[PDB]
């Protein structure tokens, strides 16, 4: 019963969050095995950030310039190297709380949980989605280095590490191999994120979640084709719906008895008519940060 | 930057969730020290639930009738007693992952994090609020026994344990001492929850959060009195605002430079006029599940 935005249990990730200080800058790091991962811009001064040469800046840095703290333990750095935009600090102690993990690079429209931290200490956890323009709308104050993750069986799939807030207020980051999501760079300049679109397959999954929970007023009598729907969808800044998206929604269609293209026709009428002051699952707008897998996971 | 509904890190609570089975019924339990806490209706059959006599039903139960599982460990029950509506199962092993904890009974309008579990295994975590009518709108499927909690410094304050879904779809539970929140009983009958109201002090805190994050269009030029505001508030099913509520909002007023009664005047106009198709922090309705402490915690 009920449907809320749910984050994964954060226990396995809390045991990996450490503090990393370089000069006056203090941000968060991820301590897996004997390596601490953190954004490489921790080595930059505020003046360096305008046009940094990270290769030259890192060469000037010494191992003792990085102060790593794990709760009350001071971790000695015995080596440091640069992995794209992620600084890797080799430490003399392996994390005894290291979970089974992997590094994944997710797709636009996929969701994950963020363990927001400050000074290496966990503050809270929340669920968000990678926007189609590779930004994320989160809660980031000293929050740099906080990671995004999913949990599959007993394995923690790390997929995101926060790096910066754009002047537009949106957030940008990298995967755990240091590659930025989107066209962004770790440099203090004006950076334009692309036109953001609505994750169509996520809206349809959220509409199925409403039907599963008894909220059905928006269902109509029609069907449509993928092509006819996408013509209406492109006018309202919705991502085009693919046959892969229809196949992904299959299980929800089976549980509800509502064909995917039938639900697409209901969404098509919702876009052209609006809600007329009505709500769906307690929301007055269409929610697009629940993937079809998220709905299946919570409803099962 | 940004403002999302955030839950506490769930690590300390995950190490306490166990499975409790009695007959065909399997729900969740809380393993603190050498005691496992779970709803007492686990001992009821579906026919017993219509009109249960828990004292007589518990007397017929034996220690070996309770199957407690902690991951892969079978916990032997060496004793059982009834604490109001909470069954306390004394086990032969103390939980080595027992955190520093306390049992608190919260007030209507306060928030907490729920670690939703199924068969003693954590599924997800989310933030919710105790409605003024002592119900909660959550995500509960086998979810009975999942607990709500806050974190203060290093201490886990357990405040809620889920017991049942009302036929109205709302959820009801108890504190960790077994006392129900509200007029509800652990008995399968039609139970009316009171008329629910909007947590006024939470809306005002959420409006301050919008001002802190640059969303200011709703601010007007007026002020009001507590009495004049409450006359308008009672017409729209908002809880009356007290002087204690005004004192609680003090810090947010100091950070924003907007007096509490000035913000009350802005909310008064929002209730009478609506939003006129506008959004506040990305929402088309007024959010009331952020306490003033929640806003202070996330924004600081």
């Amino acid at each position: 019963s009920g449907f809320r935005k749910m984050a994964f249990p954060s226990g396995k990730v809390e045991g990996c969050m450490v503090q990393v200080t370089c000069g006056t800058t203090t941000l968060n790091g991820l301590w897996l095995d004997d390596v601490v991962y953190c954004p490489r811009h921790v080595i930059c001064t505020s003046e360096d950030m305008l046009n940094p040469n990270y290769e030259d800046l890192l060469i000037r840095k010494s191992n003792h310039n990085f102060l790593v703290q794990a709760g009350n333990v001071q971790l000695r750095v015995i080596g440091h190297s640069m992995q794209n935009c992620v600084l890797k600090l080799k430490v003399d102690t392996a994390n005894p709380k290291t979970p089974k993990y992997k590094f994944v690079r997710i797709q636009p429209g996929q969701t994950f949980s963020v363990l927001a931290c400050y000074n290496g200490s966990p503050s809270g956890v929340y669920q968000c989605a990678m926007r189609p323009n590779f930004t994320i709308k989160g809660s980031f104050l000293g929050s740099c280095g906080s990671v995004g993750f999913n949990i599959d069986y007993d394995c923690v799939s790390f997929c995101y590490m926060h790096h910066m807030v754009l002047p537009t207020g949106v957030h940008a980051g990298t995967d755990l191999e240091g590659n930025f999501y989107g066209p962004f760079v770790d440099r203090q300049t004006a950076q334009a994120a692309g036109t953001d679109t609505t994750i169509t397959v996520n809206v349809l999954a959220w509409l199925y979640a409403a039907v599963i929970n008894g909220d059905r007023w928006f269902l109509n009598r029609f069907t449509t084709t993928l092509n006819d729907f996408n013509l209406v969808a492109m006018k309202y800044n919705y991502e085009p719906l693919t046959q892969d998206h229809v196949d992904i929604l299959g299980p929800l269609s089976a549980q509800t008895g509502i064909a995917v293209l039938d639900m697409c026709a209901s969404l098509k009428e919702l876009l052209q008519n609006g809600m007329n002051g009505r709500t769906i699952l307690g929301s007055a707008l269409l929610e697009d940060e629940f993937t079809p897998f998220d709905v299946v996971r919570q409803c099962s």
